[PDB]
C-alpha cells in the first residue's frame, strides 16, 4: 500500500505545516500537524476542556463506531517550545491519503497548553519519530508509520515541504518526479528517538563550504533551524544591522536586508537554503526588525534541522531494519 497528502503552511510566515487525517468510523477529518521530532498522535477531542478549545476541529469517539477506549491508559507531553498537552486513548481507524491503519492509539487531549488553544488551524499533532519516544503509559504505544510499516510497498515516507506553498507527504513510495538530481542517503542514530543524522558541514552564501560535523534532528514539527552559536555567528555577521536581541529571543535583521543562502552537507551533497526561506518577518507588527530563521541551539542540546532546512529539499525517511535519511535538491 500506499498514501499521499498535500500540506498545508497554517500562515503566511511557513510557522508551521497541516496535513488532512481522517479519523474514525464514518471518518471525521482533522488537520494535523506531522511531527518528525515526536511520536505521539494526538487530537482535540470532545473531552477537551472547553476553555481550552477556540475554533479547533475535535475527535469525538462516542460517533465513531470504530473508537475502542484504550483502558488505563494516559499520555503526556511537553514539547521543546514548552508546550504541552495529555489526556486518554483511544484506538480507532486512520487515514492519511488513502492509508489506512486499523487499532491506531489516538491520544484525546484533556488538557492543552495555551499554544496550542491559540492556534485554531492545528487540530493535533501526527508523531513520526521513533515509537520509543511514545508517551502512552503504562503500554507504550506505535507511531502511525510504525504500524503502517508492513503494509507499505517500501518502509519510508517523504517530506516535500513547500516554500509559502503546499507541499506533499507520501507513505510507502518515492516519488522520482518530485526531486532533481539523486537523493543521498547519510546514518540514522535511533539512540535519541530521533531522526538523528550529521550534516557534513556548512557555507554562508558564495562563501567556501566549512567542513564540520553537526549533529542533529530532521524535525518537520520546529519551524526554524537551530545550529550551534559559532555556525550562526557567521552567518549573520554577513547581514548589516543583524544582532541577537535577548529581550527578542534570537537574532534579528533589519527587515530592509537581503539574506545571503546558507548551504548545508549531507555527505558529499549540498542542500541550499535560499536567503527569502530565512525572513520571518516583522517581530512585531508594524517592526522593521524582522526574526532570522536561522537561530542558535545553544542551550536546547541539540542542533534541529526544522522546516527552513527541511523544506529546500526532498527528504526520505527510511524506516528500514537500519533506518536512514536521504536528501535531494528540488
Amino acid at each position: 500500500s500506499t498514501g499521499s497528502a498535500t500540506t498545508t503552511p497554517i500562515d503566511s510566515l511557513d510557522d508551521a505545516y497541516i496535513t488532512p487525517v481522517q479519523i474514525g468510523t464514518p471518518a471525521q477529518t482533522l488537520n494535523l500537524d506531522f511531527d518528525t521530532g515526536s511520536s505521539d498522535l494526538w487530537v482535540f477531542s470532545s473531552e477537551t476542556t472547553a476553555s481550552e478549545v477556540d475554533g479547533q476541529t475535535i475527535y469525538t469517539p462516542s460517533k465513531s463506531t470504530t473508537a475502542k477506549l484504550l483502558s488505563g491508559a494516559t499520555w503526556s507531553i511537553s514539547y521543546g517550545d514548552g508546550s504541552s498537552s495529555s489526556g486518554d486513548v483511544y484506538t480507532d481507524t486512520v487515514s492519511v491519503g488513502g492509508l489506512t491503519v486499523t487499532g491506531q492509539a489516538v491520544e484525546s487531549a484533556k488538557k492543552v497548553s495555551s499554544s496550542f488553544t491559540e492556534d485554531s488551524t492545528i487540530d493535533g499533532l501526527l508523531g513520526l519519530a521513533f515509537s520509543t519516544l511514545n508517551t502512552v503509559s503504562p503500554t507504550q504505544q506505535k507511531t502511525f508509520f510504525d504500524n503502517a510499516k508492513a503494509s507499505l510497498d517500501s518502509p519510508v515516507f517523504t517530506a516535500d515541504l513547500g516554500y509559502h506553498a503546499p507541499g506533499t507527504y507520501n507513505f510507502g513510495f518515492i516519488d522520482t518526479t518530485a526531486y532533481t538530481g539523486s537523493i543521498t542517503y547519510t546514518a540514522v542514530s535511533t539512540k535519541q528517538g530521533f531522526w538523528e543524522w550529521t550534516s557534513t558541514g556548512y557555507a554562508v552564501g558564495s562563501g567556501t563550504f566549512k567542513s564540520t560535523s553537526i549533529d542533529g534532528i530532521a524535525d518537520t514539527g520546529t519551524t526554524l533551524l537551530y545550529l550551534p552559536a559559532t555556525v550562526v555567528s557567521a552567518y549573520w555577521a554577513q547581514v548589516s544591522g543583524a544582532k541577537s536581541s535577548s529581550s527578542v529571543g534570537g537574532y534579528v535583521f533589519p527587515c530592509s536586508a537581503t539574506l545571503p543562502s546558507f548551504t548545508f552537507g549531507v555527505g558529499s551533497a549540498r542542500i541550499v537554503i535560499p536567503g527569502d526561506y530565512i525572513d520571518f518577518g516583522p517581530i512585531s507588527t508594524g517592526s522593521s526588525s524582522c526574526f532570522g530563521g536561522i537561530q542558535s541551539s545553544a542551550g536546547i542540546g541539540i542542533n534541529i534541522f526544522g522546516d527552513v532546512a527541511l523544506k529546500a529539499a526532498f527528504v526520505v525517511f527510511n524506516g528500514a531494519t537500519t533506518p536512514t535519511l536521504g536528501f535531494a535538491s528540488k
